[PDB]
């Protein structure tokens, strides 16, 4: 928290902040701005005030410029050609002044405003001086700086410096350094592990060739010198064998340098330079086996580095060393095994750039060598044993070094040479005064229940509570939550302490205790008023603290709808009768009639099929049947009702229903057996002529025949042969008398080729008329060889119609008409319609006691296995919309002191697949689904008729239901209303339904954005509501955004959902799913936040956020790490324009549809395939993935495998999100391999 208590101290008084790099420069300016940008605004000249960014030279202007322009909506006037100022005249610098609210210039024009006397001191507010340890010298800023120390009221200088702590004598000279710039600049001074010195011993070759490499060495500085110099280096640090290998890698990257080298003199120097070098090459004979030492010479630094790691980051300064290190570390690893805990790694065109990334990826290797540029600019895990080699010479380099060494028992450690070590001591001793005189410049136990309760509490522990507490809050990697405190110091001696605690916690006020006379025991009275807060405000505690998965499937019973139940007519008892209308109102396009056959309309029939039915049924809505000749729309009307029937009759038409299903369709499974009184549903299916009547005659002269059953007796003799009666086949079914004896296949008669006959010519050449044909394959004496032929086709043998895809005498008649035949091949599909319709009106009329239809229904409960014209994707998506906003807005509007982690886990829980099929299940929802594909001979089951399971069962997974329950919500949505479909939530059991100044100062500036956006709050809390952060202590009234966020965000997915099933073009689900996926994205949000102007009104005073801020805002300016707030505030703000406009939809959508409108468009014109997707389906044999992979840091790793082509991985704060890493990453790869 030092970067944000120096922001408090600035804001207190005068300071001179030290920052150690530029970055931080720009971020306590434009944030101290930002506080003060309340004085600054204005729209009266004397109610107006000015800061001014005073420039040391013409260069630093437009960094400042950009930085305040980009985070902040103040306007910056730039001054800084010194000339062209200099022939400015006073007119118009007034304009200019009064034009801009920040103002950035040169000291020199700096001064010379201030001469001429345009622009008062006592106008500007923030006079922030950039090096301004200048003011030592003769640099004007000391004439400012008088100047304004003649002027009574001054504005808060905020001196800004990196050039001080960085000199010999400091402890001397940064004091008076420190002293002089508190008496000029009239201001305070502000600024922001163990040291254990370790000695070496030394140690020498014995055979001496260490000198004699000094001597080669030395010769050739008498007489390519780049070379030189880093041999000498590496050779000196240690043994031989490092040292050849680095001297190979010389040699061979020479060899090839000598060949690019374009100046053949420096050619000539770098040969004699090879024949130089090559005295190391040659040497070896100097030395034994390089790879079986055994520690007799090897260099001390390493005998020590090898102790150390026995009994247990390396900054090294030239990459040889570190390369020599990490290889000698591995080689002692294998040669001795008792180092357990040796894993070493290293790190150092853009080729080689791009594997120093992936090098610090790998940063859990334990042991990390590195260079000296690894000192800043890179966030190095915490690490508990530091090795350095060599010495800080710099008292930064020593301070920064020794900030790494963050362990609770941490060790500090800097190897030294024996003798060198006076010097180190020296050199630490100063740097240790140094730092000394810096920082000093800078610088009745509770118990719920004596009985049982709680554990006995100490007041030591108080403290310790509340910390632990705060830690237990939910944040970020970018803020930090710790409590506050000012020991309110009192003339009596006995001071109180208020506990402010984060603002995300429920306590938004000062938690005050008595005052006592020691800190101690202030500041643990204090926490103990806290705990007891807590623990009563419902926060604390007494302790002072598989389903839905779509493996999972059942087979559950089919629902026979509670309405055709027992439903046999009965002689003592009412029937209503009801024809099955017909008319065909799409004939098959001609175009498409491949045939080549006319049509057959049903409707001009005097003679179709009723259901005469006992008890009622509830009107059912007509539905289309895909018959041979087209589309027929059924309707099942009511004709009569209230008529008994004779016993004898009921008998009659008991033997007709079933003949219908057991001779005509032949539906006869030998694994049923005919039960009207013993079925589950006894309703009878009964032909209407025209007289409607039930037309008894016609079953009587279909019960008489003597055809019945088997094809009958023929009458062909020789004085009464047969006749050919073209009346009686004008319109009949026929059965061949000569083949498919005991199973006939019947035809119809599609015409009479009266132009042939029995001896005109036959198709095929081993015949050349019928008759012979017949002769010679049959043997069959006919009677007769002159008639007129009929034509024939076959009977359909589909019964799935629910979605598109001869000699007269050797064949008999059936009884029944082939339009009757045609009405009943089309029966089928009508009952399982029927039923389905039926069971879908009982599932509307439950709930409802107006409702959907029972049509949309049976969509609902309709999967996509059963490849119907209907399918449940699109209902699903909105439903699943629907619910999660239903959830979010309750569980915000009931549980106002929870924090967005309760919230959350609640939510989660409550709209879990494992829930909802709970939910449906309690429904009986899995008994009405139709999951299996119509197949009337294997999965139906017709009219009383009983199996004496595939017919009465039907296997269902869990998600299915989830997916119903979420489809039934979708159906009640899009037709009833929101009301509705909130009722049929609280229906399945899912309770779903039942500072004025501090504000003023706050809010202000908020005033462009609410025009931009095109909206004014009402309660203008709400602004700071969502563009607030968790590390904004500074806001008391309202706490952070993250619990708006939640409510938000699922009101934009529902939005964008609903706008994308409401559009014309009918997208298909995936293109659904995808642009679901698209437009629901963090990244978009983010983009869109940059594009319209977001970042400039956000408010947080983590610096490293800034600084991602700003690198994301110039990439959206220009056109890499999104910056997560961005796109948090832009669903906040969604979340705070429903709950300021009472709750309203419309509102939000009105003020958000003019943003996403471009993105929609352009992603409905050209979707963005998903790239898993769109890598399973490039490579769906060779692509597989890894199961979720759980990273020590807490991330999910997922590896994917292209077979044959290689291995890509990613990693992700989820499974879905690391797997479309993955998955890009491959993508990416394959199509550059490609």
């Amino acid at each position: 928290k030092y970067q944000v208590e120096l922001l408090e101290a600035a804001l207190d008084h005068n300071t001179i902040v030290c920052l150690n790099t530029g970055s931080g420069k720009t971020f306590i300016a434009v944030l101290l701005t930002k506080e003060l940008a309340h004085q600054i605004r204005g729209d009266l000249n004397p109610h107006a005030k000015r800061t001014v960014f005073l420039v040391n030279s013409a260069n630093q202007v437009a960094q400042q410029v950009s930085a305040v322009r980009t985070h902040s909506d103040l306007k910056v006037g730039e001054y800084s050609d010194l000339e062209v100022n200099a022939s400015w005249t006073k007119e118009r610098w007034s304009q200019e002044f009064t034009k801009h609210q920040v103002l950035i210039m040169t000291c020199y024009v700096a001064l010379t405003v201030l001469k001429n006397g345009y622009l008062s001191l006592s106008d500007i507010n923030l006079l922030v001086f950039d090096e301004c340890h200048l003011a030592i010298l003769d640099h004007p800023y000391r004439e400012i700086m008088k100047l304004c120390e003649s002027c009574p009221s001054c504005p808060r200088i905020l001196g800004l410096t990196a050039s001080i702590l960085n000199g010999k004598c400091d402890p001397e000279e940064l004091e008076e350094k420190i002293q002089k710039l508190e008496r000029i600049l009239r201001s305070d001074a502000e600024t922001a592990p163990c040291e254990i010195v370790v000695d070496c011993g030394p140690f020498t070759d014995r055979s001496g060739l260490y000198e004699r490499l000094l001597m080669e060495l030395e010769a050739a500085l008498d007489f390519s010198k780049q070379i030189l110099s880093d041999c000498r280096a590496v050779l000196v640090v240690l043994g031989p064998w490092c040292a050849d290998k680095v001297a190979g890698m010389m040699v061979r990257e020479l060899q090839k340098y000598i060949k690019h080298e374009q100046e053949e003199l420096h050619r000539k120097f770098l040969l004699f330079t090879d024949t130089l070098l090559r005295k190391i090459h040659a040497l070896c004979e100097e030395y034994f086996s390089p790879a079986s030492l055994d520690l007799k010479y090897v260099t001390p630094k390493v005998m020590k580095l090898l102790e150390i790691l026995r009994k247990y980051i390396i900054f090294v300064e030239r990459r040889y060393t570190a390369v020599v290190l990490n290889r000698l570390i591995k080689e002692a690893g294998k040669q001795d095994p008792e180092l357990a805990y040796i894993s070493s790694n290293f790190i150092t065109e853009f080729r080689k750039q791009e594997e120093v990334l992936r090098k610090f990826r790998a940063h859990e290797t334990n042991l990390l060598i590195a260079t000296s540029v690894v000192e800043e600019g890179v966030d190095i895990p915490k690490c508990n044993l530091v090795v350095r080699f060599d010495l800080p010479t710099e008292y930064r380099s020593y301070v920064q070094s020794k900030g790494r060494a963050r362990a609770p028992i941490s060790n500090y450690v800097m190897l030294a040479d024996t003798d060198k070590i006076k010097s180190f001591e020296e050199d630490l001793k100063t740097y240790k005064a140094i730092e000394k005189i810096l920082r000093n410049k800078c610088s009745p136990p509770y118990v719920l229940r004596p009985d049982d309760g709680g554990p006995r509490v100490t007041i030591n522990t108080a403290i310790g509570h509340i910390n632990r507490y705060c830690a237990r809050l939910p944040s970020d990697p970018f803020t930090h939550l710790a409590p506050k405190c000012r020991t309110r110091e009192l003339p009596d001696g006995t001071f109180y302490s208020t506990l402010y605690l984060p603002i995300n916690s429920p306590l938004r006020a000062s938690i005050v205790g008595p005052p006592m006379d020691s800190v101690r025991l202030a500041e643990r009275v204090v926490a103990l008023i806290c705990c007891e807060k807590l623990h009563k405000i419902g926060e604390l505690d007494e302790h002072l603290m598989r389903p839905g998965s779509t493996k999972r499937r059942q087979c559950y019973p089919k629902a026979i709808p509670e309405c055709l139940r027992e439903s046999y007519p009965k002689p003592d008892q009412p029937c209503y009768l009801y024809v099955i209308g017909m008319v065909l109102t799409t004939p098959l396009p001609d175009e498409l009639n491949f045939r080549r056959r006319k049509l057959y309309p049903p409707e001009d029939t005097t003679r179709c099929f009723g259901i005469l039915t006992a008890k009622p049924i509830p009107q059912i809505p007509h539905f289309p049947v895909y018959t041979r000749s087209g589309e027929v729309t059924i309707s099942i009307e009511l004709k009569k009702s209230g008529f008994t029937l004779s016993q004898q009759m009921l008998e009659l038409i008991t033997r007709l229903h079933q003949y219908i299903f057991s001779h005509i369709l032949r539906l006869e499974k030998p694994a049923l057996e005919f039960k009207p009184t013993g079925a589950e549903s006894a309703y009878c299916v009964l032909p209407l002529n025209v007289v409607l009547d039930i037309d008894f005659k016609f079953m009587e002269d279909i019960e008489k025949s003597e055809a019945r059953i088997g094809i009958p007796s023929t009458k062909y003799s020789k004085e009464t042969p047969f006749v050919f009666k073209l009346e009686d086949y004008q319109d009949a079914v026929i059965i061949p008398r000569y083949r498919n004896f005991d199973q006939p296949h019947r035809f119809y008669v599609a015409d009479v080729y009266t132009d042939l006959t029995p001896l005109s010519k036959f198709p095929s050449p081993e015949y050349e008329t019928f008759a012979e044909y017949y002769k010679t394959k049959y043997n069959l004496d006919l009677t007769n060889l002159n008639q007129p032929l009929l034509d024939v086709d076959h009977t359909s043998s589909r019964l799935n119609l629910l979605t598109p895809r001869l000699v007269p005498e050797l064949c008999a008649i059936h009884p029944i008409p082939a339009s009757l035949w045609r009405k009943a091949v089309c029966l089928p599909s009508i009952l399982y319609r029927l039923h389905c319709l039926l069971t879908a009106e009982e599932l509307r009329a439950q709930t409802a006691s107006l409702g959907p239809n029972p049509g949309l229904i049976l969509q609902a409960l309709t999967l996509s296995n059963a490849s119907d014209g209907f399918n449940l994707e699109r209902l699903e998506m909105l439903g699943d919309s629907f619910l999660k906003h239903a959830i979010t807005t309750y569980l915000f509007c009931t549980y106002p002191d929870a924090h967005e982690g309760r919230l959350s886990y609640m939510r989660s829980k409550k709209v879990s697949n494992c829930n909802l099929y709970r939910l449906g299940k309690k429904k009986g929802l899995p008994s009405r689904m139709v999951v299996s594909i119509f197949d009337p001979p294997v999965n139906w089951l017709p009219p009383g008729y009983v199996v004496n399971d595939l017919h009465t069962e039907q296997c269902i997974a869990d998600k299915s239901i989830a997916d119903c329950v979420a489809a039934l919500l979708g159906c009640y949505l899009t037709s009833c209303g929101e009301r509705a479909a909130q009722l049929f939530l609280c229906s399945l059991g899912l309770k779903v339904l039942p500072a004025e100044k501090t504000l003023n100062h706050l809010i202000s500036g908020f005033e462009t954005f609410e025009k931009k956006i095109n909206y004014r709050f009402k309660n203008k809390a709400y602004l700071l509501q969502a563009f607030t952060h968790a590390s904004y202590h500074y806001n008391t009234i309202t706490d952070c955004y993250q619990r708006l966020e939640f409510l938000g965000d699922a009101i934009l997915d529902y939005l964008i959902t609903k706008h994308l099933y409401e559009d014309p073009r009918q997208h298909s689900p995936g293109v659904l799913t995808d642009l679901r996926s698209a437009l629901v994205n963090n990244t978009i949000f983010a983009s869109l936040a940059v594009k319209y102007d977001y970042h400039k009104y956000f408010k947080a005073v983590s610096p490293e956020l800034f600084h991602v801020i700003d690198d994301f805002v110039k990439f959206q300016l220009e056109k890499i790490e999104v910056p997560k707030a961005m796109g948090d505030i832009f669903a906040s703000l969604a979340g705070a324009i429903y709950m300021d406009s009472g709750m309203s939809l419309e509102v939000v959508w009105q003020v958000y549809y003019p943003m996403m409108q471009p993105l929609i468009e352009k992603f409905s014109a050209n979707v963005p395939r998903s790239p898993v997707r769109e890598l399973l389906e490039m490579e769906p044999e060779t692509a597989k993935f890894s199961p979720a992979e759980r990273t020590y840091d807490g991330k999910v790793r997922v590896t994917v495998e292209v077979v044959g082509k290689g291995k890509f991985k990613g990693v992700g704060r989820s499974y879905r999100i690391a797997k479309s890493a993955a998955a890009r990453r491959a993508l990416r790869s394959l199509k550059a391999n490609q």
